[PDB]
């Protein structure tokens, strides 16, 4: 039929082959004559999937052997409280770097549970940049330092990560995990809801340094202890089997295209198509982020006034574009260009943007 | 290529629901996207989300003063979320123990507050549901918690107690919407979807609104989810889509009374087989407490047990091994397990008995 261009911000576009693969075997997976959705998570067919998703992640991000990969329910939002519940012990501080709204939501949950600090923040200037690491106020009794690698709503992104040796570095990488190579040993823990760049909603990937968190925390509910899930290899209770399966399929696709290094090349190219369009628009489109902090995953911009914003977005929607409205809290536009968004969608958006501009 | 899916969780699903999912997996509702590729704030998703709630409301006849929540974390997270929200200081989390899942719920409550055992059949290895007249209740109970169907032991409440001093709370993971319910008997009902309602990944929580909070993490307050209609953060959108599909199938076959007729016939096939076997097969549950959802039984010794389960597997039956904690055999016959599978099981049981 007509064209559809999927710029949704979360859940988001999946790579077609992962979906075609799921569709073909939806009723009979691995010759069992059952859907993967109908299997015991103790079945060898399921365990193969569970283990393969872990091994693909390990290989793709080169995760060290002293790290474990968890598949948890509850979204990144649940990690906002689980993290301080496990690590923010009395006399210690949950130190946060604020670079957008998701950083503020993380902070808020730690505030419920312990002493918090703000290491650095760009909130005053509306989160248009990542602060300089030299501005980080660190504390000797920090339980961890928490960052948001990609600020989904504001369109900014860490170009690199701080060297932290006094506390574990923790990162919410929900909207840019496995969009590029990563030095995992810079971190104590990384977490990401899968639905932005790794597959479906319903599972959350948590990469954890085993010895930071494989120990029982007195007074913490069993399901909310990392230890529980580490010990049981994320099979303590019933996992989200179809979500993990789809995550596997998406990881296979990333591997098939050349891994993190190759997908970064693709992601830089797609992003360049949109940012050049903005930058050659003589101010008709204005990007929110400062240039040194531009996200490769979420491109945020405004037209010169709200009327033009609305006309632009209405025209896009009429032309088949999905998900371009900015987050409700900030307005404007947001082109989400995660791994699986195809480059011809980006080209299409550029065409839209140039004709709207020329015809305005 | 014969396969009979007696898996205990996750479990068989209705073929029409899976076929419908397959057909539109790449192009949901003419959007040219998978349901999996939609924003949860899209109208496209929001209609599915609401349709799943509406079908449960219709099928269980849930009154307006109850809200239906779709949460992540399984029934296991509910074990702690419930006392986290309702087990206030100076109140008691009161539990009726009718199996190991009862035990797991009570354990989580003991972390957070005072607990109590209203009644228990543990001493007799959970062969039955206790008589309601035996319950020991307290003025300051925060709730009374029961497990409606004891998945590992094969027993099930025939009816529910009339409790007015405190909300009645029920873990209905393995029998929700397998029969009509009087939802007004309860302050809260919860169930992982993965036995009777859908695939794993979503938990259905039916809660008396006015029933349910300083210092509880945002994600762990029922009020968060009630207030946001289970759209506070990203829900498990494909699992809720599949839940909708399963609910459409239940509606299409005639609803909760119709599925109960099917389920009672399925259980009748297996229990009759056991009762007519002259002690060759022995059911664990007392007759009066027999589950319609999980049929537990053993052969006369461990070696016959093992020979049977081996023969079953060779013949295409999946999931019949009993829980590791109790051994024996367990035939899980949740909603989507077809009558033909139970007939096949019967015929295998009879042939095995003849050939021993
Ligand atoms: C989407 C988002 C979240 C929220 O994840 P849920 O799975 O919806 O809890 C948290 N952090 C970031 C950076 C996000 O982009
Ligand atoms: C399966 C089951 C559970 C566990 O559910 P999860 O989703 O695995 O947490 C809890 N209670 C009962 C009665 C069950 O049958
Ligand atoms: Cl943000
Ligand atoms: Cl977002
Ligand atoms: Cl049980
Ligand atoms: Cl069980
Ligand atoms: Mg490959
Ligand atoms: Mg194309
Ligand atoms: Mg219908
Ligand atoms: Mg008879």
């Amino acid at each position: 039929v007509k064209q559809v261009f999927n710029f949704n911000a979360g859940p988001s576009a999946l790579p077609k082959p992962a979906l075609e693969r799921a569709q073909k075997e939806l009723l009979n997976f691995n010759d069992t004559q059952m859907s993967v959705m109908e299997l015991s998570h103790r079945s060898q067919s399921y365990e193969e999937v569970h283990e393969q998703a872990q091994n693909l992640l390990r290989e793709l991000l080169q995760i060290p052997n002293d790290y474990q990969i968890l598949f948890l329910q509850g979204g990144a939002s649940l990690q906002f409280t689980m993290l301080p519940m496990n690590l923010l012990t009395k006399g210690t501080i949950g130190n946060y770097v604020l670079t957008g709204s998701w950083s503020e939501k993380a902070l808020k949950e730690a505030k419920l549970l312990g002493e918090t600090h703000i290491a650095a923040s760009t909130k005053a200037n509306s989160y248009q940049s990542i602060p300089d690491f030299s501005e980080f106020q660190l504390n000797e009794n920090d339980a961890y330092l928490h960052i948001t690698s990609n600020n989904t709503i504001y369109g900014t992104q860490y170009q690199n990560f701080p060297e932290i040796n006094h506390a574990p570095l923790i990162a919410d990488m929900s909207s840019d995990i496995l969009s590029r190579p990563l030095k995992v040993n810079q971190f104590g823990m990384i977490y990401a809801g899968a639905q932005k760049n790794l597959g479906p909603s319903g599972v959350t990937v948590v990469i954890v340094k085993k010895d930071l968190l494989n120990t029982k925390v007195e007074q913490v509910p069993t399901m909310l202890q990392y230890a529980t899930h580490i010990k049981s290899d994320s099979l303590y209770n019933t996992p989200p089997t179809f979500s993990i399966y789809m995550l596997r399929n998406v990881l296979d696709w990333i591997k098939d295209l050349g891994g993190a290094e190759a997908i970064a090349k693709q992601n830089e190219e797609k992003a360049k198509i949109i940012y050049d369009t903005i930058d050659e628009s003589n101010g008709f489109y204005v990007g929110h982020a400062e240039k040194g902090s531009r996200s490769l995953m979420n491109v945020t911009f405004n037209l010169r006034n709200e009327e033009l914003n609305q006309q632009f977005l209405a025209k896009a929607k009429e032309q088949g574009f999905v998900g371009l409205n900015g987050h409700r809290s900030v307005g404007g536009c947001r082109a989400s260009i995660y791994n699986a968004v195809p480059i011809d969608a980006c080209i299409a958006l550029r065409e839209l943007m140039i004709q709207f501009k020329e015809n305005a």
